[PDB]
């Protein structure tokens, strides 16, 4: 299938996945209930990553999301797979072949980004995962390399 068909489903998927984050992110008021965020900071930056890094970002976030006994963020973990599915078929139409991320490749190489500083609240993982998802969409119009 053409890249444009893959992107059509990826555009709506990312925009729909982020809606679940936004729905529980509606309570991230200024110093109201956004407590236990480790140190009131966002060490999960939103830089320019490639299709290979995009799949890996969802794989490594799953290793932190598993530690979150909150149906709100767990139901979202299954929706991340749907983005990655198209992402693998996307690079195929670009003559590029990316490796399927296992999950447990950089659990510790990334776990230090958060320091596990009371990372048990939804707002925290959601504040990181929110733009992490949208950070795959704009990227398809920037530089979706492999």
């Amino acid at each position: 299938v053409p890249i444009q068909k893959v992107q059509d489903d990826t555009k709506t998927l990312i925009k729909t996945i982020v809606t679940r984050i936004n729905d529980i992110s509606h309570t991230q008021s200024v110093s109201s209930k956004q407590k236990v965020t480790g140190l009131d900071f966002i060490p999960g930056l939103h830089p320019i990553l490639t299709l290979s890094k995009m799949d890996q970002t969802l794989a490594v976030y799953q290793q932190i999301l598993t530690s979150m006994p909150s149906r709100n963020v767990i139901q979202i973990s299954n929706d991340l797979e749907n983005l990655r599915d198209l992402l693998h078929v996307l690079a195929f139409s670009k003559s590029c072949h990316l490796p399927w991320a296992s999950g447990l490749e950089t659990l510790d190489s990334l776990g230090g980004v958060l320091e596990a500083s009371g990372y048990s609240t939804e707002v925290v993982a959601l504040s990181r995962l929110q733009g992490s998802l949208q950070d795959m969409l704009w990227q398809l119009d920037l530089s979706p390399g492999c």
